[PDB]
């Protein structure tokens, strides 16, 4: 099980319709495919998502960082040498999906081997998720329509609103026109992505006083330091933290500072490895926590439920799994299916997919 | 990989010589062996030290916990279901030791199962330990002799004291002596056992100012919080809480709470899946961390340097790994070697370890 070579390999597949929100867009899967091969011919994949605008990385920085810095440095460990190679990635700042995908390829090559799933390697606290949809911006009325289909369609009974925009009635007219449709039928909550000032936004909260919102994740940025901290202070439900907390030790600074309440695990950007460690340490600090969609492709989305399923404190939420759903195209032999709002973690070893070799043929972009 | 059986065996083994500290005094090792067996045939072992003046259990009490509850509520899980494994047994309350082997010894028939060791299923990051050893009390010229009889035979460099005695000025004369006769070739640092009051630690310490004392372990009572507060703020050195910190919620209490600046780690209390939840909480908390000694036997100890050596963080510092050479005999069928100051994890599967049926015979006590 030693590690022989890593690729990265671009590639990009339009959306269907382009996911909006506060702090950018997304027209098109622009991923790249990282591979961990072994001396035992198994090949671990995953994909790390390019989000200039979340973490900075550029699909073409991945693959340059993971061919000049990372594929070079972990050549000749093993898929048992997990920390080590933990450690030396480490040694490189950010670069949070490169490092993630890297980690993740290298357990789904583990699993692989083993003939075990990553999620039963990682703890098997169950064997599925509920599921999430993010609701990306559009008119109100599409907003709603959107949310009807995907709740008739697959079941799904939580959505995740994407607000942030001005005036901010607008957005309190979505959700408000949500809970009107549906009832309590559905859980909601909403994702600002630091579009809103912490003033408008406990506005925002206040006139949807009413609306039972479970969560408020990022309403505004968490660089408006104090602002933000006095807003989650004076917030009834948790405040996720997301974009504000990519390791363990901005959970650690912003949980200890006041300007989060809750975290957002994604798999895309502290893969298994890392993710345990965000796991324990809010556990051990007593945080909420909730598997967030960093606007993930299925390769990605097998990820996020390999880790969910793992842990009771994962899974006791519903997951951010269905925003795939959105790509024209996905590159598994195998599409991943939502029934009855859920999500099971795939049946094979490591993370249960296989890469369909026309599907990377035709959008790789090497 | 089913757990068809879960089994619980007193068995009894005489010190050559006890170990005695300030909260009690070890002349025996009235431990319990753990064993968990499979439908394939394998058998995981670990055991369980009960310590009334550590943490309440007793070599009865154990049997029974797991006879009647843990065992009954494990059996039919498989070995890839450690997080229901955990949760179920956290339905009850303390009991560590006992749930600490029985998650041990699931760890050592999951290796068994899987061909690979503990250590490099847990990360693998390096083969071996430096060894500290924990020096009991006894004459001060009778302690001297002992650790410079252990440096030379066995090549350890690294001492804990037991201190926690009256007058102080016996505790403070010892641990000088030490510095004296071995200068800065060795390291050294003080566990107190919970023995002497804030203040009179305090003067301890600034006593021994002079002799780069690397750590203070419990000097104190944690339950003398306030004035324990306030030494914990006083020393230079990081603060070891050991008993006081048996859980990780007790990890986020006492330190966020400034009754602990360090956290020591012991496999007997935590075993291999809540170990990794505590080495992430103090890696997250950032909190130096040390790999204690629970008075184990040598099947403890194996457990020991498997956790200890998977991790960065953990193996910087020397382990806790030389106690159980006061045994008179133990039940491994090779015993375990340490040589040039250090301990290397078994090579074998699993613990890389196996009981001795004619050792097993003779000490067991049901
Ligand atoms: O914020 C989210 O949870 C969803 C998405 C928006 C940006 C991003 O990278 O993740
Ligand atoms: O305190 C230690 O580190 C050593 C020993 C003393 C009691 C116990 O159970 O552990
Ligand atoms: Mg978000
Ligand atoms: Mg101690």
């Amino acid at each position: 099980m030693k590690i022989v070579a890593i690729g990265a390999i671009p590639f990009s597949i339009p959306y269907t319709k382009p996911l909006r929100f506060a702090s950018g867009e997304v027209h098109a899967a622009e991923h790249v495919l990282v591979r961990v091969h072994t001396d035992d011919g198994i090949v671990g994949v995953a994909e790390a998502p390019p989000r200039p605008f979340t973490y900075g990385e550029t699909q073409t920085g991945i693959v340059a960082v993971i061919e000049q810095y990372f594929a070079p440095a972990l050549i000749g460990l093993t898929l048992t040498e997990r920390e080590v190679a933990h450690t030396r990635m480490a040694r490189t700042v950010g670069n949070p999906t490169a490092k993630a995908a890297i980690d993740m390829a290298m357990w789904d090559a583990l699993g692989q081997s083993l003939r075990l799933s990553v999620s039963e390697m990682l703890g098997g606290y169950t064997d599925r998720m509920r599921v999430s949809h993010m609701l990306g911006f559009d008119d109100p009325v599409k907003m709603v329509a959107e949310a009807e289909r995907i709740r008739e369609t697959y079941g799904i009974n939580t959505f995740k609103v994407k607000v942030g925009r001005r005036p901010v009635q607008l957005d309190t007219a979505v959700v408000r026109a949500l809970r009107e449709r549906f009832g309590d039928a559905i859980e909601l909550y909403v994702d600002g992505n630091r579009g809103w000032s912490a003033a408008e936004s406990l506005r925002a909260m206040r006139e949807m006083a009413d609306l039972d919102l479970l969560f408020a994740e990022e309403l505004c940025p968490a660089d408006d330091v104090l602002s933000r901290r006095r807003l989650v202070g004076q917030l009834d439900m948790p405040f996720i933290a997301d974009e504000s907390v990519p390791t363990p030790a901005d959970v650690t600074r912003e949980v200890l500072g006041g300007s989060a309440t809750a975290i957002s695990i994604k798999t895309a950007r502290t893969g298994f490895t890392g993710s345990t460690r965000v796991h324990h340490l809010a556990e051990g600090l007593g945080l909420d926590m909730v598997m967030g969609n960093q606007i993930d492709g299925q390769i990605g989305t097998a990820c996020t439920v390999s880790f969910g399923t793992a842990f009771e404190r994962t899974s006791r939420h519903a997951g951010e799994l269905s925003n795939f759903l959105d790509m024209s195209d996905d590159l598994l032999t195998v599409p991943l299916q939502i029934s009855d709002g859920q999500l099971h973690r795939r049946p094979g070893p490591g993370l249960g997919i296989e890469i369909d070799p026309d599907k990377l043929a035709h959008y790789r972009t090497d």
